[PDB]
């Protein structure tokens, strides 16, 4: 009745370091499906996005020169990145632990996980794959806002972990990072990665009159619950990058015990104070 996961048989005969969960990426497991499903991947959310996507993140792509057609050199990309914004990226296994995961950021490396999901899972995967974290994640880390707000969430682990408040900082996260919406003069746009590489939330959060998309409030996203099997039901909306470093500048210690006793709002909720968008 248990079957290994496909983190676990991705990483059959790989290791990892046992401290920061790094490995070198290995180029010789990707087979040529790999490198299609990628291709596919790619072509198919080139296409949606246009439109969708805030456009910082399809100059992400090309400044990047993130492949088109195979699963990219991360070496090679790291040249770009590097000279950007002083970024690089580290291949993990996948999922890693929270404070990992926030010493990684507070060191401008960014973790991706190495495997790409296979051609029968072409629609959607539940873990993050190669395809979400490179193609989803990393073209934003060209705009040095936004990578100077990564660095100070990395950075914000060591206080979040010390109050026993990680899953406060991991709403932001996935509320930003994750499933973000950018309010612009042509429009709402997307720069969350779990959208960005999805086959049809790109679709339906812009579209569709279902979802709430609400002003960004730091406290209300660090007191709501998110689920991570189906679409969002509330996207919590920035003005700008720089609105997001500013909004989480200030010590959020007293933030954190304010919510420990509170009653989180659930993922489909609407706060008496939202700014219904
Ligand atoms: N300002 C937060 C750190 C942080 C910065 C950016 C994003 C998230 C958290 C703190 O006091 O710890
Ligand atoms: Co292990
Ligand atoms: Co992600």
């Amino acid at each position: 009745f248990v079957v290994p996961d496909i983190t676990t048989r991705k990483n059959v005969g790989l290791s990892h370091d046992a401290n920061d969960f790094t490995l070198p990426q290995p180029l010789d497991r990707y087979s040529a499906e790999d490198h299609a499903t990628w291709a596919t991947l790619y072509q198919r959310q080139c296409k949606l996005l246009p439109g969708r996507a805030c456009d910082e993140f399809l100059e992400g792509l090309e400044r990047l020169e993130v492949d088109a057609d195979r699963v990219p050199d991360f070496n090679k990309l790291n040249e770009k990145l590097m000279a950007a914004t002083g970024w690089k990226i580290v291949a993990v296994p996948g999922l890693i632990p929270d404070d990992v995961f926030f010493e990684h950021l507070a060191n401008r490396r960014f973790p991706v996980t190495w495997w790409l999901r296979e051609p029968h899972q072409l629609d959607y995967l539940q873990e993050p794959d190669v395809f979400h974290d490179l193609f989803g994640h990393v073209p934003l880390l060209i705009n040095p806002v936004f990578a100077d707000y990564l660095e100070a969430y990395g950075k914000g682990g060591v206080k979040a972990k010390a109050l026993g408040a990680l899953p406060m900082l991991a709403r932001l996260y996935w509320y930003t990072v994750e499933f973000g919406l950018i309010n612009t003069p042509a429009g709402m746009r997307i720069y969350g990665a779990g959208i960005l590489s999805s086959k049809s939330e790109s679709i339906y959060c812009l579209d569709s009159a279902s979802p709430n998309r609400v002003g960004f409030d730091l406290m209300r996203i660090m007191n709501t619950r998110y689920r991570i099997d189906t679409f969002q039901k509330t996207y919590f909306v920035i003005d700008s990058f720089k609105q997001l470093f500013d909004a989480t500048a200030p010590d959020f210690a007293p933030l954190y015990l304010q919510l420990a006793d509170a009653q989180p709002w659930g993922a489909g909720d609407i706060a008496p104070d939202d700014l219904v968008l």
